[PDB]
DNA sequence: ATGATGACGCT
DNA sequence: AGCGTCAT
């Protein structure tokens, strides 16, 4: 009892840009705004395949990697916008451009942790603590939750949307301890009307809308977060966590959405987050590994304990570029060519890099794919990066990969490659 | 013939 | 170091 920790020790949010990629386009050109559309890139091959697909898109049916020509089978009227191309490669500057506006606003609130190109976790433990105190001790009007969900209300003794959202709000809020600031509940709340604040002032600077989830930790915050997307935000309390997990399947938490995952429904014969309770933390270490076993126990019941890290900028710069099929780079000079390619938008990202943020990378990861191998990579090599050099990047990368070549000939390359990858990493300051 | 990314664990 | 998993 006394002794039982409830993993409520914390307030942590994550925000998630709604159909990022689409929201940018749509800013741009506002012929795209409230209409089905997509973001395709390489419009060559069966119109492009699709990144990313708005909501009005979503409702025909049109979905992430399906090729735009066969999205428009499901919506005729789909606009597209293209990914932009620069040394026959897809350039996804104005992605990371926009993701830098979101970011920097969510930095003003607290420190982030940058989960993706689209979202962040924020630990909001301290905002909470101090606006808690400015807040006297009065209550928290609804108003200040516009367009918050309470996970698992409304329940007990409307048949729109917006009716039963507010019905859930009003019976959370109804029941709080106001006058208890160390009530998890009431700080996750607290948590919730500062997530208000930091969304609307994205929406105000960016024009971009984005979901939140707002709970105790990483995962319940992500897995809140899509409860209610798009332009929603959803919080999920420790006291939720029973029903929540007693449907919900093992692959939609974060992390086991994998081979993880499928090994824990086969080893236990499981379905469901809330079935892993009925293990002991032992069990579930001697089927999983120790840290994967306590980290699975912990979790089934909403306790996990990874920190939001501070950190705001991606840890790596890398440039990456598939030939698949009858692509696949079979000369020498092919594959020379096109390191270059990738060596030219690798420096300017790099040297971008250098000056923004005050550091620099100082090895160069150089990888690759051959065609009648299996996996992501087929084979990665380091060497140094000394300088930020597009045709010493370029030498380099052949140097060292350049033995992976079975060809008896010079000028051909076997098997042929179909995928390069160059990778800038071991950041210092600089 | 989705592709272009990016973090982190195991060894 | 180099490989693999999981993710957007
Ligand atoms: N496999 C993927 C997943 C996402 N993306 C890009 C395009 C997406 O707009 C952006 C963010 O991914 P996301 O959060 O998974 N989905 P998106 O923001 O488009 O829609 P929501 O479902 O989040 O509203 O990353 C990608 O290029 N390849
Ligand atoms: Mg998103
Ligand atoms: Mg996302």
């Amino acid at each position: 009892g006394p002794h039982m920790a409830t993993g409520q020790d914390r307030v942590v949010a994550l925000v998630d840009m709604d159909c990022f990629f689409v929201q940018v386009e749509q800013r741009q050109n506002p012929h795209l705004r409230n209409k089905p559309c997509a973001v395709v890139q390489y419009k060559s091959w069966k119109g492009g395949g699709i990144i990313a697909v708005s909501y009005e898109a979503r409702a025909f049916g049109v979905t992430r990697s399906m090729w735009a020509d066969d999205a428009k089978k499901l919506c005729p009227d789909l606009l597209l916008a293209q990914v932009r191309e620069s040394r026959g490669k897809a350039n996804l500057t104005k992605y990371r451009e926009a993701s830098v506006e979101v970011m920097e606003i969510m930095s003003r609130f607290a420190v982030i942790e940058r989960a993706s190109i689209d979202e962040a976790y924020v630990d909001l433990t301290s905002a909470v603590q101090e606006r808690l105190q400015k807040l006297q001790g009065q209550p928290i009007s609804a108003d200040l939750l516009p367009s918050t969900y309470i996970e698992g209300l409304p329940q007990g003794p409307t048949v729109q949307k917006e009716g039963m959202r507010k019905q859930g709000l009003f019976q959370w809020l109804d029941s709080l301890q106001i006058d208890n600031l160390t009530s998890p509940d009431l700080q996750l709340t607290v948590g919730a009307v500062i997530v208000e604040e930091m969304r609307a002032a994205i929406e105000r600077e960016t024009g971009f809308q984005c979901s939140a989830g707002i709970s105790h930790n990483k995962v319940l915050a992500k897995l809140a977060c899509g409860l209610n997307k798009p332009n929603r935000q959803t919080l999920v309390s420790h006291g939720s966590v029973p029903q929540l997990f007693s449907q919900m399947p093992i692959r939609k938490i974060r992390s086991l959405g994998g081979k993880l995952g499928a090994s824990v429904i086969e080893i236990l014969g499981i379905e469901y987050m809330g079935e892993l309770t009925q293990f002991t933390e032992s069990q579930l270490q001697s089927h999983f590994g120790e840290k994967n076993g306590s980290w699975l126990y912990a979790m089934c019941r909403g306790i996990e304990h990874d920190p939001v890290k501070p950190r705001q900028l991606p840890k790596t710069i890398g440039c990456s570029k598939n030939f698949p099929g009858k692509t696949a780079l079979a000369t020498r000079e092919q594959v020379q060519w096109w390191l270059l390619q990738l060596a030219q938008e690798l420096e300017e990202r790099l040297t971008k890099d250098r000056n923004d943020n005050d550091r620099v990378a100082t090895q160069l990861v150089v990888s690759i794919r051959v065609q009648g191998d299996k996996r992501l990579s087929s084979l990665r090599r380091c060497c140094a990066l000394t300088r930020y050099d597009a045709h010493k990047m370029s030498h380099d990368a052949f140097t060292v990969i350049k033995n992976c070549n079975t060809s008896g000939i010079q000028t051909e390359w076997s098997p042929p490659l179909t995928m390069l990858f160059l990778c800038a990493t071991k950041f210092s300051a600089s």
